[PDB]
């Protein structure tokens, strides 16, 4: 069925993107990395990794993950334990919705699959 249906219905997706969105930008650890970067953006961020987890995009794969995301590992640090701590922070925000468990892990094994792209070893030119 629909992400929406999957999640509660259209009220709810909008409900657990706030969540989320506000635990990366109360997230010290996580929050300069969004600094500069427009609230449009942001939001549209947002529901695109909820619905990746859920497997409703299209035209989302690795290498786009990696072509948004490199400038970040290779000049900003952007590393493993950053994403460890935005994907815990997703799985925090669908159960604090009531989201049940086949659900988390499913998105569980979506976001495990793509950690490797995260590792700043298979990156060169950092900081
Ligand atoms: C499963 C892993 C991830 C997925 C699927 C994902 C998804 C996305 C998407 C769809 C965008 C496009 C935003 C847009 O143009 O509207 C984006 C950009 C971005 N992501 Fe992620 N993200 C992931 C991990 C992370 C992590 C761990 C961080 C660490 C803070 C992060 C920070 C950012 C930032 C800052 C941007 C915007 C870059 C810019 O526009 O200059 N992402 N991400």
């Amino acid at each position: 069925s629909t992400l929406h249906a999957k999640l509660g219905g259209a009220a709810a997706v909008a409900a657990t993107v706030d969540v989320f969105y506000k635990k990366l930008m109360n997230d010290p650890d996580l929050e300069p990395f969004f600094r500069g970067v427009d609230m449009v953006t942001l939001i549209a961020k947002q529901n695109r990794f909820l619905a990746y987890a859920f497997g409703a995009t299209t035209h989302y794969h690795g290498k786009d993950i990696v072509m948004g995301h490199a400038h970040l590992i290779i000049n900003r640090g952007l590393n493993l334990t950053h994403f460890d701590k935005v994907a815990g922070h997703f799985v925090d925000s669908l159960k604090e919705m009531g989201v049940g468990q086949e659900l988390i892990d499913e998105a569980a094994g979506v976001l495990i699959g793509v950690r490797p792209l995260f590792d700043p070893e298979r990156y060169k030119g950092k900081v």
